[PDB]
């Protein structure tokens, strides 16, 4: 007879416990996840034109797309009960499975319309032969306020992958509109070569009757990963049956990668997944003036290759330009990356699905936002993409969660010293404006959606810590630590120029007891925020299912001019700890999320950490405890 006692040592084998015994142990309170069961890819988000409510979707129990709605982008309500499903397999187009999809707010019958990957055969993986007809794209229309999606009574509207192309995958259609694409396709192939003519047409563009484009993710056996582009036939905004194939607007060589050493954006891998096409500005999303950005997941593998196994799941982002379709007979249009990085450096972060969130939305109206935004929902698989070594899934009763909604826009880093640090090849940023003395840098901006950040701190207990410096190695416990695993830790770390060349490691130790701790620090050596989980869980040693490997992401701190002097850019940290779900944010342009499954209720001390190498200044350190409930109606 074993009842859970989180103040006592964990049993040696967690998988021997009764189903659901671990249900609340690591479960978050402020994140998006079903009431129970497993959550897969986030997909099918859209602002309902009628109600202005923002709809969120996600695969659930490998049995279809489930959903929820929100009015504030802080609290959520399930569309229904018993799974809250919107659409499931079993149709003629989708006898085996229902994969990711995207929604056109005003589609068929002028109602929200879902274009999704209908599945008829399994297995499907880039490492094995593709079964013809495995993945097709079908339509379904929203009924009863989006609480369900009825499949149109006909076959798929894109019933096959490109003719005779040996695709490694063909799925996760994502819809978007683009002024630049309509122009490039509307103009002559000779007159669409000079930006002078283009830009002019781009200004007359009208978002309302523009045709929808569709990017499908996958690759080509023996050649490369790629995104397949389609658009309503003939650019007719009212054509929903036929979609003309524009070609592989973006493809890369098998297991190639941004930069020579693949340092800043992992690798393009063997297959591209759940692509998203964004158009940014310094303030939000604008399909007319925004720069072209694409977020995607890439499947990697070492050698030899393990059939049906993707050893690496990188959550990347790329930005660049779109031009005519070269001179050859390839794609009508091509996307050329200028920069690329990670949307989230977490091993278990993947399949992000975002959506434009209009200023006209009930969400932006209520919060006072008056610009169009692009909110992105990143997936945090719960069992390492189903490769976990015996995770106690039956015991937990649920699997996975989505990360906090995030705003994506163009973030600028001003007053930067245009130095080798800036002029490196294959990085996650481009020089905006430089006088060879100081330049502005452009990169993907990553922040917690404002309404969610506010809700996280609204009723939280706040406890500051005095600024302090550490030269010699030390681990200093905060004056006061929270008494629960639900909090937001904020701090700024100032480093002296002499630290770049040192083995310095500075940060914090969270979720700490004498038998447990989780280290989060910055390493100048490879320049990377690190989350050491080797001591995170007292239960991990005998339960390999609880992964404890190190997580880390590259974050460069540039030399800049602050008060009128040069200094190493301040490390601005924001760590949200949702019981076991941990998200590390840095400089409004870095994210590293992972699972920190601490066990003891006592495991809640926070400590300052410095390894004695170099010197670090902690400024403005504080903690907000409590966070909030994202599912009030449950
Ligand atoms: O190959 C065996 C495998 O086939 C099916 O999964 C295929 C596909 O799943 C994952 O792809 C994503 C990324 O998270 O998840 C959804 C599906 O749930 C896809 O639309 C999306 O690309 C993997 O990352 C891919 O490597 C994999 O090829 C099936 O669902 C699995 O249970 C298993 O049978």
């Amino acid at each position: 007879s074993y009842h859970l006692d989180t103040t006592a040592p964990p049993p040696t084998n967690l998988s021997t416990l009764p189903n659901n015994t671990l249900f609340h142990l690591w479960r978050p309170r402020a994140h998006i996840l079903p009431a129970e069961g497993q959550i897969g890819d986030p997909c099918a988000h859209y602002t309902d034109p009628s109600t202005g409510l923002f709809h969120v979707g996600f695969l659930h129990d490998g049995d279809g797309i489930a959903g929820a709605t929100t009015a504030n982008l802080a609290t959520y309500t399930d569309t229904s009960d018993n799974g809250s499903f919107l659409i499931q397999p079993g149709g003629k187009n989708d006898p085996v499975a229902v994969f990711d999809g995207a929604v056109i707010p005003v589609g068929v019958n002028n109602t929200p319309t879902l274009l999704y990957t209908s599945v008829s055969f399994l297995p499907i993986h880039w490492s094995i032969p593709y079964t013809r007809g495995s993945e097709t794209q079908s339509l379904a229309v929203a009924r009863d306020g989006g609480r369900r999606f009825d499949k149109l009574d006909q076959g798929p509207v894109i019933a096959d992958h490109p003719f005779a192309v040996d695709v490694t995958a063909f799925r996760a259609p994502f819809v978007f509109r683009s002024a630049r694409l309509d122009v490039l396709l509307s103009l002559d192939e000779e007159v669409a070569r000079n930006e002078t003519a283009v830009q002019q047409a781009v200004d007359g563009w009208t978002e309302k009757n523009a045709p929808w484009y569709v990017a499908v993710s996958g690759g080509v056996h023996g050649v490369g990963p790629a995104q397949f582009l389609y658009r309503q036939n003939g650019g007719n905004a009212s054509e929903f049956q036929y979609w003309e194939y524009l070609g592989e607007w973006w493809q890369e060589a098998t297991n190639s990668s941004w930069g020579d050493e693949g340092t800043w954006a992992g690798r393009w891998g063997f297959n591209f997944e759940t692509g998203n096409v964004l158009f940014l500005t310094e303030e939000g999303h604008d399909p007319q003036t925004g720069e072209v950005f694409v977020t995607l997941g890439t499947e990697g593998s070492g050698l030899p290759i393990v059939p049906q196994v993707s050893s690496i799941h990188d959550m990347l982002w790329a930005a660049g330009e779109v031009g005519v379709g070269s001179e050859q007979e390839g794609a009508k249009v091509e996307f050329s990356p200028s920069m690329a990085g990670f949307l989230d450096w977490g091993f278990s972060a993947y399949a992000a699905a975002g959506k434009v969130l209009p200023a006209s939305s009930a969400v932006s109206k209520t919060s006072g936002v008056e610009v169009d935004r692009y909110v992105s929902f990143v997936w945090l698989t719960g069992d390492q993409y189903e490769q976990a070594d015996g995770f106690p899934t039956a015991q937990q009763g649920w699997t996975g969660s989505l990360l906090l909604p995030r705003e994506l826009k163009v973030q600028t880093v001003e007053n930067v010293v245009d130095n080798e640090l800036v002029r490196e090849e294959g990085v996650s940023w481009v020089v905006g404006e430089s006088d060879n003395q100081t330049a502005t840098l452009r990169t993907l901006g990553i922040t917690i959606a404002r309404e969610t950040k506010a809700a996280l701190l609204a009723n939280g207990s706040v406890t500051a810590e005095e600024d302090r410096t550490l030269q010699t190695a030390a681990v200093v416990p905060f004056a006061q630590s929270p008494s629960s695993k639900f909090f937001v830790l904020t701090a700024q770390l100032e480093f002296p120029a002499s630290a770049r060349s040192s083995p310095l490691q500075s940060g914090f130790e969270i979720l700490a007891s004498e038998l447990e701790r989780t280290a989060i620090y910055y390493q100048f050596s490879n320049e990377s925020l690190v989350v050491d989980r080797s001591q995170t869980s007292a239960a991990a040693p005998t339960n390999p299912g609880l992964d404890s490997f190190t997580e880390s992401g590259k974050l460069r701190l540039f030399d800049v001019i602050e008060n009128g002097q040069e200094q190493v850019e301040t490390l601005d940290l924001t760590v949200v700890v949702d019981n076991a779900v941990v998200e590390v944010y840095a400089n409004g342009r870095f994210a590293l999320s992972t699972w920190a499954r601490s066990w003891y209720d006592n495991s809640t001390q926070i400590r300052f950490f410095h390894n004695g190498e170099g010197e670090v200044q902690f400024r403005n350190v504080s903690v907000s405890e409590g966070l909030y409930n994202a599912w009030p109606e449950r």
